[PDB]
DNA sequence: ATGATCCGACGTGTTAGCCACGCTGACTAGTTATGCCATGCCTCCCTT
DNA sequence: AAGGGAGGCATGGCATAACTAGTCAGCGTGGCTAACACGTCGGATCAT
């Protein structure tokens, strides 16, 4: 009867919980429990179990580079941004308020990390998230438009309910498919946030994409439900690479 | 990589209204039938 | 039984005359379209 169980549960497609059945049941047996309790505990185990499981299939979806969380964030080494600022959006009011994040400042100092992190909270509250940098972005749309499939990348790059653009302006984009980016921010435009990070003012996207117009109409569209965050201070890189030497 | 499930889009059915196609009649033009003559092919008969 | 020869009948070509098909116009009837609602099928995604 006990291998009619395990065949069972494998079919019903529960392997830990046929894992772990030896283990329950000799629980059970041990401490007298309900029924209901029983199967209570077992189920909230699988969909805890399940629950991980998705979460770690939804990180390799999304392209992430390195994991990382705000308890790893040292605000004592950024005191240009207000720790409660990045407090309020980890509770992600900003995604039912549609409202955008942009990180800005010189290189290496945690809008990288500050974005992953979010994406990662995000994430978490199983919420949809993708993440991508603005050239690989870029290319991607423009290679899936050579072969006559824009919409489908395009509804890819547009379902996900939090899209992270890294590194928006390290990288000139090429100016005849510039377009391809604002049809991103056309299309999530007052439907799902951005969490763009950028070393370039915003009146240098412009050079960045090479056409003032479509540049000041992507700003429009991407500044009007946005919280913008101007980070200062040192290079963390170089500040450890100072520590190392030290 | 395959199967199962769920979601979204398209096809169908029904009803009503409008537009296009079919039928009919008349007139004109082109094709077919027929007669006649000539030639070729098929059939029948006879011989081996 | 097969081959060759002879005879008869059928076909083709040409010319003329008559009948039928095509075309156009008008009117009537049937089919297609559109709108809306509902059900089914296809596609995409996720899990094994
Ligand atoms: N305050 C910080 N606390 C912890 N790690 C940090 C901090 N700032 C930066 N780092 C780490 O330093 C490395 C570079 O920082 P990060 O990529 O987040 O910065 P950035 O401004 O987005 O960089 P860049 O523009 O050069 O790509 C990453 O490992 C990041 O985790
Ligand atoms: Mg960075």
């Amino acid at each position: 009867m006990k291998e009619r169980i395990h065949e069972y549960c494998h079919r019903l497609h529960l392997p830990v919980m046929a894992e772990r059945w030896s283990a329950m049941a000799e629980y059970a047996s041990t401490h007298n429990i309900s029924y209901s309790e029983f199967l209570f505990r077992l189920l909230e185990a699988e969909i805890v179990e399940k629950q991980a499981r998705s979460i770690q299939t939804l990180i390799k979806l999304s392209k992430l580079p390195y994991r990382k969380t705000i308890d790893t964030f040292d605000f004592t080494a950024q005191p240009s941004v207000d720790e409660r600022r990045i407090r309020e959006l980890l509770t992600l009011s900003f995604i039912d308020r549609k409202e955008n994040i942009l990180f800005l400042g010189p290189p290496g100092i945690g809008k990288t990390h500050l974005a992953i992190s979010i994406g990662m909270e995000a994430i978490a509250r199983g919420y949809k998230t993708y993440f991508i940098t603005a050239h690989d972005l870029v290319n991607q749309l423009r290679r899936a438009d050579q072969e006559g499939k824009l919409e489908k990348k395009l509804r890819v790059f547009v379902k996900p309910t939090v899209l992270i653009i890294d590194e928006m302006g390290y990288l000139k984009l090429d100016p005849n498919s510039a377009h391809y980016l604002f049809q991103v921010i056309a299309r999530r435009y007052e439907h799902a946030p951005i969490i763009l990070t950028s070393n370039k003012s915003f009146g240098e996207w412009g050079e960045i994409v090479g056409d003032s117009v479509l540049a000041t109409a992507m700003l429009d569209r991407l500044l009007h439900h946005s919280i913008i965050f101007n980070l200062k201070g040192e290079s963390y890189r170089l500040r450890e690479k100072r520590l190392q030497e030290e």
